[PDB]
């Protein structure tokens, strides 16, 4: 019974580094809760980024599952973890007050890799201008090398939504 | 109860890199899945590859039991992650939006190991023509190098059947 | 029943490193308990700190859940540890009397770097002020080198509140 | 009920390096499945070999145990493991189609190691031999360095008595 | 239910290096059959052997105990592990085919440590002789060097009583 | 009901090492058996020794709980290892034929060092004085170097009480 | 006789990292060539770049000593090689064909670093734009990344005077 | 008098790796040669490549002096190696007959590397053209992989021009 | 005087591992010793062999300069080191009566690197058999496994011409 | 002038193991000693063997030279050590009076290099016993293991003729 | 001229580990002195002991020598150290003021490495006994263990004959 009331408050943490494991991991929690209701789900976000690939699959399978998701950023969230939070709808991101945020243009035969990596740095771009409203060309701008945000100047850029202290807060 | 409810979603997730001990992994879960029921399985591919006799043991597996096996594919499909992606009929291929797939021909007394990899890379590569549509020809020209294909180009290219964003597209 | 009567008494230990498993596993303990009750919780903290970003995800987590949280400082609460430690309102924050305090500007390109280790710096400092009722100035004064202080000099401060001894300390 | 419905489909995988550990983890199952009932067991080998005594014990509890064992080759079955795939008798010798096999003269004071070394290649080539229907002169002659050998290659030579790609096959 | 039914089996395993850790799990064993019933016990062994005082242990436990021990040599047996498959009664001294034998004088201030492995030698010598019919002058010339035998060779010698293939033949 | 019956059997293994872990691991064991009933208890030790207050506690605990304790000898019994066997009545005090003990002076600013090694050594021969029925002057002199004895000879200088082979040895 | 001949041709090597170590090497070769006579010395320099402080060294005391000084670029002439490179008249910086150059922003309590690496690269630039004949804001612009330069690109950016080949082409 | 018989020789070996401790080394022994007389130089090279801008160095040292200069490759000439044996004019590029030739695309902020290595490739691929008397299209087409050369179809291609056995050879 | 009364000896030591290092000091030694005079020298070689391409520089090295080279092996002569000694005519080659002689086939994209492995165990065999005497077809043959010669075989063989205990031997 | 009057003495030091770079270094100095004079060369020897075929080449070249050589044992002579010392005929064989000596059967696909042990152990034999004027069966039987000898054992055994103390024992 | 005065002084230094190298080192200077005439020499010792074939070498040179050898001992002198020390004459045996002195026996197939080192514990104690006028059975009983001797004390025991300060002292 020591999982079974955390699973009926329908919370996922993904906190540290974004890797396969713990895409793994995320997508397990968030296929079972899926089988059990369609009530939404909260993921409170702590995440220095990490591996790519990682990123877009927990991004996706957020998107995936019929439940709504709703995400709360704390203590810092970037690169990877941006993709992550990004996947939630505008409406349903929010953000404890000490969490700053970050985006940029992650790192990744010569000439085949530096395809690649401009190829992924276009999808990760078109990706944060579609979630955050700004234009892809800003993006572009402001990613070309490591852009911190603080809770409030990520509100002010349409990452996050509503920055709140309480549980009411998310209502 | 914990994995009881996550078995009745039919779900294998295959994330990271492809080796023995994954494949005995998945071996295992598939032979309960089809102990319990004929019912389909969707398996959920995240993998650079790996070990390439591990892809074929997985890739045999998939077709040698009983139930119909579906596989989408997220993040990154390759090399042996792809051999097992192909293992499901072209209809019950899909891919989530934010994934790139890659063919080559893989790494492998030097008389000897020589024939292995040409033997090797010719069973791979007719593997992949078969599932494909593609000329034998046309796969052999192609993974002469790393072949990185974005989602829309892997779906032309006869990897992917069906690109999806939601639950109701697997239908 | 091994843990079931230990969830009844409501506490929380925080020793050692603040990390962010350490800041997932005290988010989960106080999930949980704020599923079953909106009873106190009660929180030791015996900590050198450590992750800011981490002390920061367990600081929001206190003021985030509906039920009142009263710390207790053991051993010694310092940099990391003491962000967690002032979540608490002051009228709940006690002290066991072999504690020692610290408070600091932690550790943390160059000129983006830069900028970040000052603004974090800035966001500490005034919660730090906020918190004991010092004013900013006094705080960023102190906070030069490592600012060690006994547990008398921390009530003085304002960082504890009472030094309590037995458990009808905490009344 | 993880195991236990497993335990029912009589099916051991020896995935992976021959040795001591994983010849004890292959005897406490094979006389597991014993204790139960007299019913045939599957047994689906993926090696690359190993440990020559590990596999010789492999191979003799096969034999020694009542139920009658059938082997399916999948990936790779060399060295020592093709001594554990020969235990079976010729009739219970299935393959998978993307399957490569090899037979090789095994390595292993420098007088009584070599006259043993000797001994070992002696007794693993009349084993070959009696289980393919080679004759020793022929094993002998084709062990003396890495003699791989494809799916229908390992059929013709009396390896693979039956390359199968569904349950049906196995019959 | 899974070693339930394995305990019911009366049999215990003893794989690879023999050491202390070893002696303690196979001690737990053989003091947990005893203390259900005083039915027959079967030891299989696959051991290189290791350290002598844990060999000595094993040895001795098995003596020890009411139950009669019958021990199956499988893969090899050598050293430390000779001296723990000759504390069975010469009638329950069993072989599986594929097995090598092997004795010698084991491995060990300089005159203490002398005085040590002269006794030590005498001692396991001395127990071969009795073990085995043959005489202590014989045992002695015979393990100067790693002596090797094969399983007939074994058979001959007195260490083996019976090779065995099949359940049958413990009858 | 793995340890159920091992529980019922009043047995302690102290094989390996002597230190804090394992003093800890038999003091718990001790402590739970002493709390069941007042039954004898059988401990069976092989040891080398190891760290000489972790003995200590051993010992001490041997006497200081109220059941009646029998030792077994078996492999070796050396230095710190000693010390535990000592600590049952000499009544108590049994072997099994293939061990050796051992007796020495332990290894242990330089001036403080000297004399804690010295009083520690006094300490201990007192104890194998007392114990054994040897004097204080005969086990100074025995333990100046590594002192060995047979089993027989361990009999004669009184660490020893009975050489058993068989269960009801112990009566 | 060996470098009696070499140090008559007036030429330094520079080649690989700058460092102290080869700092002391130039300037005592410097000095010594001076101490001889006021005729023109030739300085080859082929380097990646290196120390900062160093560079600053050499480059100084190109400048401090009487005999003009003529460089001649090789192979690569990057970062802290360029301020060496760059210490030279005009008139006097001649290229070898096969040749690159780089000018780039290099790297370097953190308040403290922050403000040296600024007036560092400060400093730098300054030298830069007045050996060149750009303006400050114009290599401020371009040092913004790593800017390599072709040997026709570094001649018309004003690093390089003159490409030559041949002897006569320092006439 | 040992390197003064050996200076009237007029010789230098570039043995091993390239590298620009060599190129410093070789630099030295060339302006030395230089300043003594303007008589004609041998080079013997035995060398796999190395360090591309060490390579140019010596590449450019060699066109660079007055005296001609006459190669000899001996062993193997590879890559940045070739870059060396081709500074010297047709006419005056020799081999001893146990040598191959090896000419391949050279390995070396990924889309400002990219653009260098590129860059590197082309002036590369243009000196062996020019040097050869091949096409540029040819040499490009050719150094996709690694092309080794049997020293008589160097010489076909026009790396060499004459194979020679013994000193008149070079007359 | 040390090396000057060595150096009219006219005498070269080859002893250990044949590399690129060992073929620059003896080409160096040959190179001085041709450019002092045309009378003969004497090497002796003492090598297990070692780099494939050292080898052939100091091989085709003994043929290139205009004195007569005399052999004398010693200890052993293998692999590249054979290579060597049979640069030297029929009648110019000793050896030691303490010497052994081996031939192999030596280690050396993997069509590529099969390729030029192919080629040079040719280029070594023919060079071989030109020397010696022997067929091209016996050396093939005989190289196709580690094949040691004593000094009377090697005689027989063609690689010695005569075996020398004294200088006067040489005559 | 520092050597030159320990070039005047003609003694050569072999102290420390054999190996190559030691047997070149000897035998320069017994290459020089030779051309100076035919008078006579003593060589003390302190070592504890090494390898094998480097002793050879000590062996054969003290052998070889025209003066006569003696040897004088110091400290310890053993293995390899033992064959250079026997390379002095016997009237020439003196030892310091604190000297050991040592011959056994030094240690060295496996088919091949069992027989080339065998083969060097019985040439080493053979040549020990030709030395000492002992019977091949004697030395084989002796050195069936370490065979260490006292200065006069070794005397008695052939190995030694004279034992000195003094500079006129040499007389 | 540097060591030309100071071979004129006839003075040899043994300071530090006694080894092989250093045996070469001080044979080398003995013979270079002895050369040079048949004058005293003095050797300073400054030695905690090592190797003790390396110090019986020493030893030996020391009385092999035409001149007379005087030693001085300084710091310590002990084990290895003293074998030297004791092989000058009682006459020629002097101590600077601040030295202490040490006997033992020193440390070093088991069977035969046991024998060895009884051996060389009997003959370092015969030398020892010999030299200093001590009895072997007293010698054999005062090494029993480390047996460290002032100045004094070690003149009282026959070690020491003089004890001096200043350079007359020796007279």
């Amino acid at each position: 019974i020591l999982t079974q009331k955390l699973i009926d408050t329908r919370t996922v943490l993904i906190y540290g580094e974004i890797n396969q494991e713990l895409a793994e991991d995320v997508s397990k929690q968030l296929l079972l809760l899926e089988s059990i209701s369609n009530d939404p789900i909260t993921i409170f976000i702590n995440s220095q980024g990490g591996h790519v690939e990682a990123g877009d699959t927990i991004h996706d399978m957020i998107k995936f599952i019929k439940p709504t998701v709703k995400v709360v950023g704390t203590g810092w969230v970037a690169s990877a973890g941006i993709t992550i939070y990004l996947a939630a709808e505008k409406e349903n991101r929010f953000s404890l007050p000490n969490t700053r945020y970050m985006i940029h243009q992650p790192a990744g035969e010569i000439e085949i890799e530096a395809k690649e990596i401009i190829r992924m740095r276009e999808r990760i771009n078109r990706l944060i201008a579609e979630a955050t409203g700004q234009s892809y060309e800003q993006i572009s701008k402001d990613t070309d090398r490591d852009f911190w945000l603080s809770v409030n100047e990520a509100k002010d850029y349409g990452i996050v939504n509503e920055i709140i202290e309480n549980r009411d807060g998310l209502k």
